């Protein structure tokens, strides 16, 4: 078999990132785990009058550069090993873009598609009167991810701000404009992964005026990079959904298929002619996107993967010896904690307008997510050929470093 | 001599020059707060010893108090009260929304292990914890602390208030919150306010004559800075001797031939003395060494037309006067020094925000400062006669004073 | 974790490799005199104080003992101890006739005038006059003390013999019989034992490829010596970053940018990371900067045929043996920085003779004593087949330890 665990896998490079680094044994033993973890129950009352109680989770990895950031999670395969890995992925992602952030996330162990409109509110304001003492815009900034949006940031900033008495924006991030929000929060993910991929397609000498890409995955990331990539001339040659696959080897027509695609980002139910996920992963292009969920590149497929440029906007999409295999084959691999910054990088925009008071503009907001995708990128790259390392494990060694010397200053760790 | 007694003179002095009347001395003569504390410390022997510790809060009509902590063994009550004042005074000309503060243990660090400053770090921030943070009382590095004490101070502050509050403190490392572009600050303003003064007197610093006193930290830089301008550093100097040429020193050569600790003079024979080194003729005399250098004795001897102090307190009261009404334009130390002062509140703008400028942003912001503030102690001296060091005082207390009438204080 | 304890467990593992018994140990594991003083001067304020001096001789097997004195707040008496044996050693590598000795006095030179520092050296070797001398102990500059400070303890001991005893003494001025040849005297050193090494790993210097870390005081001046001697420096490095040129760095333009701390780096920011530095294909590697940059997650990937130390432990002890285990030529740094103390011997003969040497004579005789030197520890290193910092180690102990069977000792 594979290690398809998502936190020890983790675990395993963060190790072999401070060992590299020159740190002590006991800096992985204050890091292999968040600081804090809370596990919580949450009684709703449902539409029908009953009663059912959530199970949820709010994950603080390190507090030692600064309050923790991370984005709540809605799904009923929550675990939380999933939660923890998601946490110290986020410490990584703001080591490597450089934010004053450590990493958080949170989960709850529920089907939001079956649930109605009041119930995820009541669902969302019980998840922050349960969590509420430990979290903050000084603490720990939640935020949105899969299947959670503004609307339900929000819910929560709404019940956050009615507890503190006062209006606290600075608590969530993703929020409506309306509400304190940031510009460019919508496309920020898929706008970061689009800046990697110019930057890797530039080491490569692909132009990407031209390029084949694939994209696993039809949401927010998908979807928004589908547009990038075709207005940027490349040929979206497949797209993926949870239930099925495009390929056009022509490039698809993107505006047709965003005009159509639901909230959930599905679309491919509407065509016949679908090609397997697992198709999609193996088709000859330049550049392949995993953008759905987590281990889709795996030990069975790695070596049939045909793209010369793979870069990881979801969160953990290729496994361990995938990377190896994928490494060793010539790919050029940009890991997902570098790769889908963009999303950490716009969520700490919001974060810096809400402690002033005053707001940005689109291209103020694009201007500073630019530079800070593009200086990290030359970073976790340059750090991958000058170690003569594969770039995850680069990247990690990139994000982790300011969390290590920062529990080293204060006092965590002694020498 | 004694420093307290005589910074209150100087708060006197400014409020009665500004026209303030006797209730304002009275507020400004003694810090509004001190709180004196003991710390106890386990030692790495296993005794307990007992610390005395100390924080002045001087005016905080105008903001948060700030100032440094110290670890030395002469630290005193009356040091710390004087020296809040200072920093109220330090703050003002440069225009920070800042009071005074300033506070001390008494101990030898020199003679503590790391993990006894540790300790005795996180003592003192339990002990003042109730009267400072972020918005109350901003610490700071100084005699014998560091950014390492910064950082331990942090974190004792920060697990006390469940979060973190980088903003507590000033000088922290980077890594946890510390400011780009803060090594250099105070020498950099040096170089503005050496730069501004040139201007003021139409002295072109390329081809100028100019003297320092000092090889260490201060003056090497001040030298090398000078040198790359094209100015002749016709002279130099050590607590052992000094150099003298007519054409300009090669400054590249005893910046390569001086020792660690700031000495080049012991390497030479034809050697001119201190005394000497400051009664050259020259353009520009930066005093850099050590304090009470220029005095009633030599004042009238000096012949330069600028004198910057970056050393702290090189010229004496009498020898101010003598020195401005001989024409000579005197930067005192107080608005020539304020860069580490800026800086440090750039550190806590950037805290506030949790936003972090880049080194050119930094240099920018502090450079218009320094700027500014020369000018608008330039423009009083001038305006009201007087030398620019009661000049410096009246830019640096007038904002306390202003503000501690408009609060309803007097 | 100390430096005494840690000097003791060098001194006995060479002991043990050289084959000696248990009690050769107990009599080189501490020196066999140490001197504590009390030292009373007049302050300028006219009040005294009274200053803790230490003088240690570790071993007079060989000859009389030598050593540097050091004025400095941190002063101990095991520091004093633990250097004086290191003394022993380095001049047990250079084949000197001479055992370990050092000093120290407790003070801050930064807090004292000239006179004062005067009297204190006075009263220092006032208080040791009874075991040192010309054919005793003979001292020299350290950390904060110089020519002006030997020219002061100089003439208080000749005036105690009532007669000119300029060998008591090392670091004098000229005009008092200092050596001609001493003022780059480590750093020549280094130069020599670099063209050594590389003639053994029968390298072409005047065409080799040479990194060099650091770019303060030493990695200038060994910078400019290999692009002279017609090597291409490709790698140079300061605290902010490298510079990487294939083809040579040009070093002369380089030495103009420096900004009076070292630093060059800044003004390119078309930089290589000091790890990559490291790592960089070439002949001679020379890390002259800090301490720990070839570790154990280093060693195994530097590519350098000769790594020469010439800072105090860059190389760790895992690191050395990775180094000794991929046919790496180390030349540790207790060698390669034996010039100042060959030197430091070269006065005292002179001064026994009364007849002195010309900059070209001390410059023959410093480069055939670090030859054989840099000889005897490879072919001790290499007879033996063990890494060159335990064989520098052995020949340093070796005479002492021969020295001390003969005359009885043990
Ligand atoms: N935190 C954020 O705001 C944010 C933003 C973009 C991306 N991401 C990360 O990237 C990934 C996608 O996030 P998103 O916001 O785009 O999600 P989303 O919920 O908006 O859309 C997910 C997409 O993946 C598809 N999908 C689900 N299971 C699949 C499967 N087995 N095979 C193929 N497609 C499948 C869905 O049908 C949909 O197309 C996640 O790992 C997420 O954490 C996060
Ligand atoms: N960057 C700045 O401009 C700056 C910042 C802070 C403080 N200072 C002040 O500058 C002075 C020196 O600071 P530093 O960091 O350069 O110190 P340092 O100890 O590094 O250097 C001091 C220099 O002054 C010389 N000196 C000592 N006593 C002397 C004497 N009696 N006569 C002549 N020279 C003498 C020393 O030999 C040395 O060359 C102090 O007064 C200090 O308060 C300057
Ligand atoms: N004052 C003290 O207590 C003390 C302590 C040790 C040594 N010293 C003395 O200081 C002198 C040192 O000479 P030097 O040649 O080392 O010069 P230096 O210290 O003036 O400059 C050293 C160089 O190393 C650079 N450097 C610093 N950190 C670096 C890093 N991590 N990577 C790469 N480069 C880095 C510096 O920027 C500079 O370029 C000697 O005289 C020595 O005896 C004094």
């Amino acid at each position: 078999a594979e290690n398809l665990n998502l936190f020890t896998s983790t675990q395993e490079v963060v190790k072999e990132a401070l060992n590299k680094l020159g740190y002590d044994e006991a800096m992985y033993e204050l890091l292999k785990e968040p600081l804090r973890l809370l596990k919580v129950r949450i009684p709703v009352k449902m539409d029908d009058g009953t009663t059912q109680v959530f199970t949820g989770y709010r994950a603080q990895h390190s507090d030692a550069v600064g309050p923790t950031k991370g984005g709540v999670r809605f799904h009923p395969m929550v675990s939380e090993d999933e939660v923890k890995a998601l946490s110290m992925w986020m410490t990584l992602k703001c080591g490597i873009v450089d934010l004053p952030y450590g990493g958080g996330k949170g989960g709850i162990i529920c089907d939001p598609r079956q649930m109605s409109m009041g119930e995820l509110e009541r669902l969302s304001r019980g998840y922050v009167r349960a969590i509420s003492q430990i979290v903050g815009p000084t603490k720990d900034i939640p935020g949105p991810d899969m299947f959670t949006n503004a609307q339900i940031m929000a819910w929560m900033m709404d019940e956050y701000s009615r507890m503190d008495e006062f209006n606290s924006p600075g608590f969530i991030t993703g929020k409506p404009l309306v509400l304190g929000g940031s510009k460019g929060r919508d496309r920020a993910t898929a706008e970061g992964v689009t800046i990697v991929i110019q930057e890797a397609a530039k080491k490569r000498n692909i132009d990407i005026k031209g390029a084949r890409v694939v994209i696993q995955g039809f949401g927010n990331a998908g979807s928004f990079l589908a547009k990038f990539m075709s207005d940027l001339g490349a040929k979206v040659i497949g797209i993926s959904d949870a239930y099925g696959a495009l390929h056009d080897p022509n490039g698809l027509d993107i505006d047709y298929l965003l005009d159509r695609r639901d909230s959930f980002g599905t679309v491919t139910t509407l065509f016949e002619n679908t090609i397997t996920n697992q198709e999609l992963l193996e088709l000859d292009c330049d550049i392949l996107v995993p953008a759905a969920i987590e281990n889709q590149i795996t030990a069975e497929n790695a070596h049939n993967i045909k793209a010369t440029i793979v870069v990881e906007a979801a969160n953990g999409p290729t496994t361990s010896e995938a990377t190896k295999i994928l490494t060793e084959r010539g790919i050029l691999l940009v890991p997902d904690v570098l790769a889908s910054a963009g999303g950490a990088t716009v969520s700490y925009f919001e974060w810096v307008q809400n402690n002033m008071g005053y707001y940005w503009e689109e291209e103020e907001v694009q201007e500073k997510l630019y530079k800070k995708m593009y200086d990290s990128f030359e970073a976790v790259y340059t750090t991958a050929t000058t170690r003569n390392i594969d770039m995850r494990l680069a990247a990690y060694m990139v994000g982790v470093r300011r969390t290590a010397e920062a529990s080293r200053f204060r006092g965590w760790v002694l020498e």
